[PDB]
């Protein structure tokens, strides 16, 4: 999921559009926008893609000076971010979240037991419900309080008719940025967001801090002051896009070093290397650029392969038909072929991709994965957890590489993907969460805890 | 535009959602199968993409043993190809056309002076009414006399109850090829769609010959025994698919070489090469492995900026809103680009990239073209000709590059782009048309003809 | 189908959509306006109703001072009219047709044997062909011509970029009538179309007349000078809206007439009368005022059942779920009804009605039917023909009230019939035709004659 | 709006929707059903009409043996009724309301001081608020506790995966009504619910009645002792479906006596009476039959003119483009015309009437009400409320006479509306609302009070 919110802007609403249009990648299970004048809050948001939602219910109904959107990632309209309450006295709040609280299921009955209804599916909604049900004078302080009761993973964005607020996990899991437009001032999942929109980037929101923007600026203020560094390995392996910085460090470049960083480990001699689309690109071309290798489009993205595309029937697929990827024979056709993916999850794109190399004829397939196996369960977002059985889970590293069908395999070491990313913060995991590597959880996770999909 | 077509096989009208579905970046203005089981031809066809042609309009509808599709780009319903006919006594007919006919005013006024109706605007419909108005006894023979009366760019794909017929004009300035799917013959305006369906290469069609197809197999037969080879350049440069191999020369690897061929012509020194996605990836790929420099990511193209996209205002533009691309400056930002694309037409493109560039902080901006200046009209398809004008015909690689704003402008020479590609044909151009370039059509250009754009 | 047009009107193309609303009645199978502002003929037109193919397309698109429309009634887009023709050096020709040419598969081969092409499965179209293929110097000689070899019904709007052509066969069997607004020329099917643009009555277009009208004025021409009056019955009986006027006898009058005919010819004892909603509302009104007996609404017409509405299942039906028509028990319970009905074709209904009524608990139904048996076929519309097996024509009027389950049942004479509506022309039937009662056809029958729903 | 309950059906969805169709006169802003097997609950809801929802949205998909559904009436998603809630260890509840609560701004308040999140803008959602911020230890308790708290009009159908559960607020404001199915209990707003899906009538739900209805049957339960009859009065005069029967009294026979009484009240000479299509067909029936003089259809209501249709430029309506209705000059023209019609609201319609009348050549307009004049606000319903000012309130009857243009208007006196519904109820007027007539209103009307659309 993927959150933006901008405060000072004429066009804060069309600004949003296209700031959530720059991470629409993120999910497209749904869209939201909400904006205010300073007296009403306007909104629209559905289901499917940010322009499925619009132009199929108008941006010009919705108009601000602040708005704050979410893009959902699923696995129902009440779902889709962001949340909008009103009140007959005490005026309206808009929330969007980005993460996931993992202590949601036991919040939620302490807050059906005093008597909270619940109506959407949302860790949004219990923040929601935390904040109503708070004593404290002050939003800000009842936020500040809410927070504080929550497990997870959590960048929350948070407005009402005359402010809005923002907040970090305090182990900063989930990127969350700042940045300007002038006078205004921008908040994103990812910075290019920023670059799309024409904001600077200005920093990053801190682990455990909160931020309080209005009509007369900013305001930081802490909600938790010891703090734990790990954000998520995903975004920079996998899951932001290219253009984006996470914390400074280029989400191109670090995937790019994470290919040299292979190159280093696992080299073996071939006569292309070519990524998959979208996914690897970045790290073939360094992983190329390292061993001298030819980079190579040795696999083709199908660019229309959306939801209303057909699938081909299973006969057919045995026929060899393909769906989103096909292997260019034209390039691997007599070649040994390093092909370089992001991550293993269930092998079962690994499988197919070495199997449709080989029907292009390439002699060789070496399959080097720019991530350490995927061993253990995500807690910190849908998007990031799974449904679908790890095959690092069950199988060692050989008996995957028999698998999908390699003639080898190669993991990133843990060390490999450290050392790539280049991040500097002093402890032994530079500040990333390796939870789904290791198994080695940065933040407790409870019994009651359900998987981010369950709900 | 593209055409699909295949004969022999249960699923012939499936095959041709998915093999027209590979050819979609053709054009997305229109699309339509058109599938015979032996006794009727079903048919269903529509505006916008293949998805929404279909699901939108049921493919169980259409069913048959063969079929012939068409995918067509455009600047109304009744153009959408194939164009079917029916009759009394003689049965059916279906034909889809990639090219341009450059003498279909004059066989029009022709034809209507002999009382023919014209209901669409299709060149497509000129060779129905040709056909009609034919003496001979079969139809075999009614499509060679009335292909011989036809000049321009042509693929033909046409089909009734009993037959495929396929014929190339004698340039050969469009591609198309033949694959095998066990028995079944299928017939396409690229290769990637064998790679996607599960075909066989088998050959290219050659110029001025045509195919008869039908249960008992294909048969030959020319229509020109004179024929001037002389394939589009821009196919290789530009049009098609990178996994798509023109005669055998995969699209890839030739724009690759282009790529090498620029570096050789025009090296400069330089920090990084960016290409465009994805016009001009292959080109950037190909230039920097040649030069050493690394290539990265400088450019990114938003996924999905379909015509339901609102247009940022322009006053939004101005203040920094990009719609289609932006610069990465978390890669460019302090460096020499050599930023590589496969053309420019109107110019209007590269002098934006330039200023995003610029914008993300590069200090150099260096534009090399892996085309020759494009001076001159197309007159052999609606894809590759344009009403806009062309910045290379009035101004000099300096008045552009100006123009732009680039730090320099390099163009691929003509030898450099017959060197790259890298056709084998015994004559002063490799069996290419460079016409765009050079000037000179490799067919006659009446002085009724109109661009295709104008019909 | 019905047709509208109109010349010299700032906004033709607003005033048809009006025009042809008031007509949609007439079928809903799709609709089209073309329009010509002098120079260039614009066109929007697709399936479905009115409203679903503007504003679905825009109707700010179609602009002119002349334009023509078509409502089709149907059993592809291809076959929507009005069909437009274009030509390089002769202008455009739109053509509209109601009614069916009894000799349209004769000339359509002969037509083939000339080397003409046919696109759609419309009489038009035929039209269209012979105009193109005649000898004569003007359009109006060609049309005039053209007309003279046609066979059935037709009433046919035809226009160019500087007139509107209108003709009606020379029997007049479909109704065609002319009315101003201010100077404009205004043309339907029926006269409620004026009624709802504010158009005034002029006349009806003569049987055999073609009328030509353009920027000054209107001329009038004979095409068959002897000329056989014999109008549709069951345009009043059943098909036209009952604030229109046929011939000045207007339909609700005439039809309600038919219902005083109805109680002189078959008086019974009974409680209530109802009419069916909508097809016999003023035939019920009538029947009550004659006999006495009270008008109640014993039928309910659900107002929304479009072909969106799921059908009941079978089962469900059985069950006693209703889909259009219910009986109201309120009205009809303990009592004994008379049903007046315009028409029965099948019997389907008139039994399905009866049986709903006797379950709300009528104790006698007596369905009297304000027409003569159905027992003889259509030529002259789609709209009037049906492939459904008349139960008149196998069954005497007693087996059919047997099948109804009717306690009795009464139709109209022929005398009934002719006097009801009251036209005053000298013949032993009145200028009308009564073929489907008959089975004296009022044009001659081919044996290559196709029912109107055969193509 | 409209409510359908059904308990003990395997279909019970099905029938929903056909239940469902049947009211949905009631209003076409939104609908849902809400069905249960006995473990999950299932719904599908959207807005617009009962078919936009469905077949645009799976009626295959809502599956079970009970159901409720709604029909929404609106001057959002969110607010599209049956609402349905569920919790993690108390199961799921769905409600529907129809009516209005004169107290809810009140009581959302008071819920929201005590930590309530309101999510609709519905009352149902304040039920259900009260509901689960209930001491007692049961459901039925909770909801008679409720209930008790509620001021207002209500019809409320609740249900969960055990139960459903009907109440009707003590003035029984709203009809209610059960029926069976065989052994199944069916609940509606109306009894054409009934007629429509083979129900059988069993009595009315008594005000400050609740039922409970399960797989063991039905059972009453009061939560108010005293009750004050006070059903509203356009229920008869206008809103329901004429072949309803409100409280065994048949809303056509009702209508149609309103008019033996306008025309025992204020006869005047005479030539012609219409109704106008179709609010007022039943009244002018009555008169007309009073009256001696011929019913005719002198009015037409276009069939077609939803929501999609296009609204003719106001300088067309000048022109004389009519919209819904227009005057049918074949039938007035030259006579003089009682135009009935069921009530004046804001007074344009019945101008309009009077005036397109006149323009079809009627010489006298003599518009008769059956209804006396409406000068007080409805706060029992967005249905039967208007944010419209109503013209009764301040003008006097021969004030509105002028502003419509008749030649003479007349109302039905107070004593002839309730003596016309036939109403004798030991009160002086009969158990029926008359508030908006009045302006003595059925409960007490509060000062924070909002107008039904206000919310
Ligand atoms: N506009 C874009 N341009 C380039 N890369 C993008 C863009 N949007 C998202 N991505 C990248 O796409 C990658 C995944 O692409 P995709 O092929 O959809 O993933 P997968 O094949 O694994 O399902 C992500 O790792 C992300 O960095
Ligand atoms: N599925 C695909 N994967 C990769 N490249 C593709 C695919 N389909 C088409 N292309 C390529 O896309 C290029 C053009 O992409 P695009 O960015 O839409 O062009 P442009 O930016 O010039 O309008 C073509 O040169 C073609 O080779
Ligand atoms: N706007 C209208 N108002 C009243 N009657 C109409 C209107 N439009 C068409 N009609 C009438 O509706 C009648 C048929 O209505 P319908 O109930 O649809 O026919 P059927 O039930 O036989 O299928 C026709 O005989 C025609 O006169
Ligand atoms: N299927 C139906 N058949 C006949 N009358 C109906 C039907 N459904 C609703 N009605 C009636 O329609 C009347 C209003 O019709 P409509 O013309 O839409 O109202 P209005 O013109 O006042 O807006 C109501 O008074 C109601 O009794
Ligand atoms: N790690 C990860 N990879 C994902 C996700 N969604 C898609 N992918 C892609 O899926 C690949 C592995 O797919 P799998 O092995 O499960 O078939 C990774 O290369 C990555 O490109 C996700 O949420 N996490
Ligand atoms: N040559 C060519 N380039 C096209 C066409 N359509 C899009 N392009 C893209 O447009 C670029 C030049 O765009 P322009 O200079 O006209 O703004 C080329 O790099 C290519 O990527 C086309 O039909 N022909
Ligand atoms: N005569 C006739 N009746 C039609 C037509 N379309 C619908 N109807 C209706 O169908 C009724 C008879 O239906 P059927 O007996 O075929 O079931 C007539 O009362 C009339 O209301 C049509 O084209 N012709
Ligand atoms: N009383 C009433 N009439 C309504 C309503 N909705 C539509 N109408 C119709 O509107 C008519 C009066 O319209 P008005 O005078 O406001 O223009 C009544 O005859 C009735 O047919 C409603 O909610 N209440
Ligand atoms: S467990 Fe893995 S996917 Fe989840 S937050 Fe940690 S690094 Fe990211
Ligand atoms: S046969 Fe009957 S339905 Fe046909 S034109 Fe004659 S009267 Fe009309
Ligand atoms: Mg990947
Ligand atoms: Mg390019
Ligand atoms: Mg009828
Ligand atoms: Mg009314």
């Amino acid at each position: 999921c993927g959150v933006f919110g901008i405060w000072g802007h004429e066009e804060a609403p069309q600004i949003t559009y296209y700031g959530l249009h720059s991470l629409q990648h993120r999910g497209q299970e749904g869209a939201g926008i909400v904006a205010t004048d300073g007296e009403k809050l306007t909104a629209h948001k559905g289901q499917g893609l940010i322009t499925e939602v619009f132009q199929n219910g108008e941006l010009s109904k919705v108009k601000g000076k602040g708005a704050i959107g979410h893009v959902r990632y699923a696995t129902g309209y009440e779902n889709v971010q962001p949340l909008l309450f009103r009140s007959q006295n005490n005026g309206s709040l808009a929330l969007a979240h980005n993460g996931n609280l993992v202590n949601a299921t036991q919040l939620k009955q302490q807050l059906e037991n005093q008597g909270s209804i619940f109506q959407t599916s949302s860790d949004t909604e219990v923040l929601a419900h935390l904040i109503k049900r708070s004593g404290h004078f002050t939003l800000k302080d009842q936020i500040k309080n809410s927070l504080s009761m929550l497990k997870g993973a959590y960048a929350f964005l948070i407005m009402t008719e005359t402010e809005m607020i923002v907040a970090l996990d305090p182990n900063g899991l989930r990127p969350l940025s700042i940045g300007m437009m002038g006078d205004a001032y921008v908040v994103a999942s990812e910075t290019c967001a920023f670059d799309v929109v024409g904001a600077t980037y200005l920093r990053e929101v801190e682990p455990g801090e909160m931020l309080i923007i209005n009509d007369e600026g900013m305001k930081s203020e802490r909600f938790s002051m010891n703090i734990n560094r790990s954000i998520c390995s995903m975004e920079y392996i996998y899951f932001s896009r290219p253009d984006s910085n996470i914390d400074g460090i280029n989400v191109h470049s670090a995937r790019k070093n994470l290919g040299k960083m292979l190159a280093q480990e696992s080299a073996v001699e071939a006569d292309v290397v070519t990524g998959v689309p979208d996914s690897s690109i970045s790290a073939a071309i360094g992983y190329a650029e390292a061993t001298g290798i030819p980079y190579e489009l040795g696999l083709i993205k199908n660019r229309y392969v959306g939801r209303t595309f057909i699938q081909p029937s299973q006969a057919l697929r045995e026929q060899g038909v393909r769906m989103k990827l096909s292997a260019v024979r034209g390039v691997v056709e007599g070649k040994r072929v390093v092909m370089v993916d992001d991550s293993i999850v269930r092998g079962t794109t690994s499988r197919r991709i070495v199997t449709m190399l080989r029907e292009a004829g390439a002699t060789e397939v070496h399959v080097k994965i720019s991530s350490p196996p995927i061993a253990h369960p995500c807690f910190y977002g849908i998007d990031t957890s799974t449904h679908e059985e790890l095959i690092a889970s069950s199988h060692s590293v050989e008996e995957i590489r028999q698998e999908i069908g390699a003639d080898t395999l190669s993991f990133l070491s843990v060390e490999g993907l450290l050392k790539g990313i280049g991040r500097k913060y002093d402890d032994s995991n530079c500040g990333q969460c390796l939870a789904c590597f290791t198994g080695k959880y940065p933040t407790e996770i409870y019994q009651d805890t359900v998987l981010p999909h369950v709900k």
